[PDB]
């Protein structure tokens, strides 16, 4: 009743959940190795794709990335046709969407997929492409994850999948740059915990609080001025670079503030800045 | 040891504590440069000190609210005579090196001291909800905890007299970095036709989800240990790259994003491609730069 190709972290966190319900489930893997233990809850596993596509309409593919997509369905793109392919993957809006029509121009239907969460959170998933395609096999998807439907462009998945991790990495890295800090001065990362975890939990307020500005493009300086904002992030560089520690992070975050004051902006708040991000 | 306390430094957080310290029954002498930043403030009750020599001469306990250390030497370098015996507490916010000189600076015209870091804006002063880090000798803070309840909660942090400041920046590392790439997510979104009140309840839980990541590393890092058995730094960097195409593809601007790239491409060059990407805080300690 289901397909899965890619055995791997996301890929049998998904076959797991699957046999677990009652679909016939084939499978099938790159380096085309083992990791077959799961013929035991009623796999089974082909000798090509070719078979593991014929199998069933549904399939879900957890590729490495979307180079390896290309690689092992050209052989059998005569099989693709009529089958609903849900590519799950975490690479760019336009390598999903040149996917999708590569697909599409094969006489399948597709579904781009962004996974919210480790394989252990196999929790919502971004979904996006042809609605009608989405909505059929919606229910069979909600085993995985929750779902979470954006909207027609097969790109708005990935895209969505691409601006968590860009703000998940740069927190992160912020936070093991002020361990790092905090280290040097004699305070163990045990005892920064609690403070780094007020600062993270802190943040949705001030989304909150700055999201109708920001969608309104105003930025007034009625409870921050940027001016105060960046001669703050000078003492962050300064404190890091007196503690011994790298100081390149904090000081691509200075580099912005310096543009937005020289564009004028040491009245308005700080969240003018996304106007230097617009390139302005 | 009467309640009466002195507060230098007028601006909107020292009015402020001087405010909560009046209704809390102290005999509140201030001083600031303008001369008229405390009219509501005498109204209620302050004494306004006309010279820097009288603000100090008025108390033992000075509260210092001021821009940085450098505004303290400016205006307290003239009177280095009356700071004899004296407790300032320095609630300014520039760094712990500028915090430990101000100590020994101040210790070494007879004055005792005690630094603290606000975590609250002015109108947080006189909550119990809210705290102050303090840092600084042991017994001189413990002398004076009770005064300083009045303003906040405090959060003694240990003997180093630098310590308060350098909780309140990294805090501050963390939330400008932090703030900057929801900016920077935000014109990304924005430049693909999707709004900020659309990305809002994205942007908020990935923000919300952080405290379970750093309470999961905690333990590992803590114990300077970064295996890769939940994530490797080469996937990391491989998303990160990801996400500077993206960036560059909707026209964005690619400093925020590039940077913490470097920072991945210095871990691998040094070996950690199967580390935990929380290895990265080695490379933060130029543990790979030479000493």
């Amino acid at each position: 009743s289901v397909t899965v190709i890619g055995l791997g972290p996301m890929g049998k966190a998904m076959a797991a959940a699957f046999l677990e319900h009652g679909y016939k489930v084939t499978v099938w893997n790159r380096t085309s190795n083992k990791a077959d233990e799961l013929i035991t809850k009623g796999a089974v596993r082909a000798s090509t794709v070719h078979e593991a596509l014929a199998a069933n309409e549904l399939v879900i593919l957890s590729l490495t990335d979307y180079d390896a997509m290309y690689t092992i369905l050209e052989p059998a793109s005569e099989n693709l046709s009529g089958k609903v392919l849900v590519n799950l993957s975490s690479d760019t809006p336009d390598k999903a969407r040149e996917a999708a029509k590569w697909l599409a121009n094969r006489g399948a239907g597709h579904i781009t997929g962004g996974v919210q969460v480790p394989p252990s959170g196999i929790s919502s998933t971004y979904y996006s492409g042809p609605k009608e395609v989405f909505e059929a096999n919606k229910e069979t998807l909600e085993v995985l994850t929750g779902t979470d439907y954006r909207g027609e462009d097969p790109g708005l998945a990935a895209l969505y999948y691409q601006i968590q991790m860009d703000m998940f990495w740069t927190a992160m890295l912020s936070y093991l740059h002020a361990t790092a800090v905090a280290q040097a001065n004699g305070i163990t990362a045990e005892q920064f915990l609690p403070y780094a975890a007020e600062t993270m939990s802190s943040l949705p307020k001030f989304i909150e609080f700055y999201t109708p500005r920001i969608n309104a493009g105003e930025y007034p300086g009625d409870v921050d001025r940027l001016a105060m904002g960046m001669a703050s992030v000078e003492h962050v560089v300064h404190t890091t670079q007196d503690a011994g520690i790298d100081i390149t992070l904090p000081t691509a975050v200075l580099e912005v503030f310096r543009r937005g004051m020289e564009n004028g902006h040491a009245g308005n708040s700080f969240t003018s800045l996304i106007e230097i991000f617009k390139k302005s």
